[PDB]
């Protein structure tokens, strides 16, 4: 699983 | 920009 | 529970 | 919890 | 769980 | 202003 | 958690 | 510039 | 002015 | 701005 | 994981 | 300005 914000 | 809640 | 993503 | 990114 | 104010 | 994150 | 004022 | 809270 | 960071 | 990666 | 601000 | 890298 993972997450990204930009 | 962004946001995450869990 | 859950999640909120902008 | 969560995150806020500008 | 979480919360955010801005 | 500002922000509060739990 | 955290907070920011400006 | 930017900011991050977690 | 200024800033406060937790 | 920026990025956050889990 | 990681993060970047600019 | 500048940069921050985790
Ligand atoms: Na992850
Ligand atoms: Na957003
Ligand atoms: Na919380
Ligand atoms: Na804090
Ligand atoms: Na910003
Ligand atoms: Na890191």
């Amino acid at each position: 699983g993972g997450y990204l914000l930009g």
